[PDB]
């Protein structure tokens, strides 16, 4: 129908600004911790602790699968980054620095898409 055509044409721009929203996060992550999921080669036992993990890396294979339907979605995901990393990591140390910095600068950028989102449908 024209009408499904209509929604997949919705999807796939909403997909254009979700994937310039990325790319602004991740510039917020110059270090690139967050670039890739956690090694469970290195950290065997990450997922006893954290439960869903996610990275920009699983983010993007998702994005590009226009596996995002809304705005509400993608944040979940991005604050999983956040919130997973300050909970295995302690407060003293490059890894949870480095979240709390994404999670202040990211916050910018999810206020301005949000209203682009809203304005743009």
């Amino acid at each position: 129908s024209m009408e499904q055509v209509a929604m997949e044409l919705r999807l796939t721009e909403l997909t254009r600004l979700l994937r310039s929203v990325l790319d602004q996060l991740q510039d917020k992550d110059p270090a690139r911790i967050f670039a890739q999921p956690v090694s469970l080669k290195e950290v065997p036992d990450y997922l006893d602790h954290i439960k869903h993990p996610m990275d920009f890396a699983t983010m993007r294979k998702r994005l590009e699968a226009q596996g995002y339907k809304n705005l509400h979605e993608f944040e979940e995901d991005f604050d999983l980054i956040i919130d997973n990393c300050m909970k295995y990591n302690a407060r003293d140390t490059v890894f949870y620095r480095a979240a709390v910095r994404l999670r202040d600068q990211g916050g910018v950028v999810l206020r301005q898409a949000r209203r682009e989102v809203d304005s743009i449908g």
